[PDB]
């Protein structure tokens, strides 16, 4: 183990490992990628009932971090000419033609500015048929494009349209096109039976194992599962897109462009973006209740910040996910767990590790 191996292990042991006992989390995988070198730390149990330890093959649910793959698929479709972000959803989902939702464009769906879509579908919307009925009956409220409200229905519709534009179901868009283009070999929307023994159980607040299939249009919002080595490769592709072939390189760069600004945060496709260096308070504020749950007025970007960093939290439940990268520093970090941990704690631990790593 190199001098870097030891230093990084120590930093991760100092800042992430205590979270396991503090929040009774069965298992965790934490990785750092720096200058094309991976550093992987595994702790605890993949499955409590099986006494299977977390390892490099463990597959974790990504939760909301799944949206980063929806974003990449959309950047891919757009740069192949299959969609334009100025298109509306009825161009592709023909039953939405001549309905009010066909007045919202795809970029506005992908970046949560339709003006009338909340965090979740209404409780009564449970089947694919009911989702279509929901969108046909939809009416706008706030001026389209002017207010951000984080929303699983919003990006789910975006992902459904992306799949329609590529003439494949969304699961196939990821498993047959996007994941292979990124070199990921153990990332899934549907975990195959030959991998079930590697699939971590999620654990609720009562520490019981929980597994559920997605709701309607759920896969683009929270439906991806992946390993720590695969997620480090994904961060590498975001740090060095120029090393990848053009179609996926263009897709990745598309997810890095700021689309509008809310206070100190810039919304890109999937990724949240910040001027580097971002103070700890700026990163914490991006996960305030105000930003997460309320409608916030957006402002057009004058010019993008000159030096940037990017992160995404994978809230949900039965899992904790956090990913962050800094192009200037050629470094990034991934945290995966099989139990929820307060976002505040994920951000603080990653901030301390990244601020201490020697160049």
């Amino acid at each position: 183990n190199t001098p870097k191996d030891q230093e990084i292990k120590k930093l991760v042991d100092q800042n992430f490992k205590p979270l396991l006992e503090k929040y009774d989390v069965p298992g965790m995988a934490v990785g750092v990628i720096q200058n094309n070198k991976k550093y992987e730390m595994y702790y605890g149990l993949q499955s409590v009932q099986d006494k299977k330890a977390v390892n490099s093959s463990t597959i974790f649910e990504l939760g909301s971090v799944s949206k980063l793959f929806t974003a990449t698929a959309g950047g891919y479709a757009k740069n192949k000419g299959k969609i334009s972000f100025d298109d509306t959803p009825g161009k592709y989902w023909k039953e939405l033609k001549n309905t009010p939702i066909d007045q919202v464009n795809l970029l506005q769906l992908a970046t949560y500015t339709s003006g009338n879509l909340a965090l979740q579908f209404p409780d009564e919307v449970k089947t694919d048929q009911q989702v279509l009925t929901f969108f046909k009956d939809w009416k706008p409220k706030n001026s389209i494009g002017e207010y951000r409200q984080y929303s699983n229905p919003s990006i789910g519709l975006f992902g459904k349209v992306v799949a329609l534009s590529m003439n494949k179901p969304f699961d196939q868009v990821l498993e047959k096109t996007i994941f292979p283009a990124l070199g990921l070999k153990h990332s899934y929307v549907n975990v195959p039976k030959t991998q079930m023994q590697n699939y971590a159980f999620g654990y609720n607040q009562e520490n019981q194992p929980i597994r559920v299939n997605p709701g309607p249009l759920g896969a683009p919002a929270y439906g991806v599962k992946s390993t720590l080595p695969d997620m480090l490769s994904f961060i590498h592709a975001n740090l060095n897109p120029q090393k990848y072939p053009a179609d996926i390189q263009r897709a990745i760069n598309e997810t890095h462009q700021g689309r509008y600004q809310v206070n100190t945060m810039y919304q890109a496709l999937g990724w949240e973006e910040f001027s580097y260096p971002a103070t700890l308070q700026t990163l914490l504020d991006s996960n305030s209740e105000q930003i997460f749950m309320k409608p916030n007025k957006v402002t057009a970007i004058s010019k993008e910040p000159s030096v940037k960093m990017y992160h995404k939290t994978g809230t949900t439940n039965r899992s904790g996910t956090y990913v962050v990268f800094i192009p200037k520093e050629n470094i990034g970090l991934v945290m995966l767990t099989n139990k929820r941990i307060p976002n505040e704690e994920r951000i603080k631990a990653a901030y301390a590790v990244l601020n201490a790593i020697k160049k």
